[PDB]
DNA sequence: GTTGTGTTTTACGAGGTCC
DNA sequence: GGACCTCGTAAAACACAAC
C-alpha cells in the first residue's frame, strides 16, 4: 500500500489493443503483455477488472 | 497565472464463484 | 484453498469552470 502511479501512453496502448481484441485476459496473454509492457501481472489483472467497470459505466 | 470543484485512473479487500 | 470477478471503497491525478 500503495502508491498511485499512472500508466504511460505506451503501456495503455498495448493494454487497450489487447482489450479491444479480447475483453478477458488469459494467463498466457497476461504474461505476454507483462513482458511487453514491463507492468506486473497483478497490475494488468487489476487494469482489466477496472476496464470492464468502465465499459459498463459508460453505457449511457 | 490559480483556486474552486467534479470526474477519472490505480490500487486494494470483503463477498462470492469456479476450478 | 488459491485464482479471480462480480462492486465498494480511497486517493492519487486529471478536467473543466470561474475571478
Amino acid at each position: 500500500r500503495k502508491k498511485r502511479i499512472p500508466y504511460s501512453k505506451g503501456q495503455l496502448r498495448e493494454l487497450e489493443r489487447e482489450y479491444a481484441a479480447n475483453k478477458f485476459i488469459t494467463k498466457d496473454k497476461r504474461r505476454k503483455i507483462s513482458a511487453a509492457t514491463s507492468l506486473s501481472e497483478r497490475q494488468i489483472t487489476i487494469w482489466f477488472q477496472n476496464r470492464r467497470v468502465k465499459e459498463k459505466k459508460v453505457l449511457a
